[PDB]
């Protein structure tokens, strides 16, 4: 997250950090034994990480759950990121508690101009790297999808949106992909892609999860 602020231990309790060794990508649980994720996070040997504030320290509330199954969305394209989405069934169901908690899926699609919450552990300097290890957050608004496919010409889908400043200065960036971006209370998108971090007129692409809530809903009752 560049541009953001240090969320608070545990404010963002839905947030995971998916570890291979390291911290590769951002997730969100939405029940116990269920996070969703970018389809282009998806490897083997993932472990799934709940309850973490600094990624680089066991603070005390922390649950480290190996998953059993991924599913890449039936669609996904890797090539143009289209249908970037993926859930992940755990070997065991997380213990829900204060720091330990699911967010909701959308019921309908939000619209430009409203406000979210897009977190995660990933690069902060929009030239250069350095990685902060506490978790990040930055309040960012959905931007309309004339001025995403603008941006982004040839390339932006229906299962995209763009949200952010044109301006430039604050966006989410390299470590952040897969984690979330909540609006209201709903999990409305996944970090995506970009071009650089906090550029002008280069702002975050996100996976559009209103379209995808039938699918997950199916998947995970039938798994
Ligand atoms: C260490 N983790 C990372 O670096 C991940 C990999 C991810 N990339 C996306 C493109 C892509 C991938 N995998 C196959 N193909 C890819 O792109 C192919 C071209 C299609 C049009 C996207 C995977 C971007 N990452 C971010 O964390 C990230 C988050 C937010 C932003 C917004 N500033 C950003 O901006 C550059 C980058
Ligand atoms: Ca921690």
């Amino acid at each position: 997250i560049v541009g953001g602020y240090t969320c608070g231990a545990n404010t963002v309790p839905y947030q995971v950090s998916l570890n291979s060794g390291y911290h590769f990508c951002g997730g969100s649980l939405i029940n116990s034994q269920w996070v969703v994720s970018a389809a282009h996070c998806y490897k083997s040997g993932i472990q799934v990480r709940l309850g973490e504030d600094n990624i680089n320290v066991v603070e005390g509330n922390e649950q480290f759950i190996s998953a059993s199954k991924s599913i890449v969305h039936p669609s996904y394209n890797s090539n143009t990121l289209n249908n970037d989405i993926m859930l992940i069934k755990l070997k065991s169901a997380a213990s829900l508690n204060s720091r330990v908690a699911s967010i909701s899926l959308p019921t309908s699609c939000a619209s430009a101009g409203t406000q979210c919450l897009i977190s995660g552990w990933g690069n902060t300097k929009s030239s250069g790297t350095s990685y902060p290890d506490v978790l990040k957050c930055l309040k960012a608004p959905i931007l309309s999808d004339s001025s995403c496919k603008s941006a982004y010409p040839g390339q932006i889908t229906s299962n995209m949106f763009c949200a952010g400043y044109l301006e430039g200065g604050k966006d989410s960036c390299q470590g952040d992909s897969g984690g979330p971006v909540v609006c209201s209370g709903k999990l409305q998108g996944i970090v995506s892609w970009g071009s650089g971090c906090a550029q002008k007129n280069k702002p975050g692409v996100y996976t559009k999860v209103c379209n995808y809530v039938s699918w997950i809903k199916q998947t995970i009752a039938s798994n």
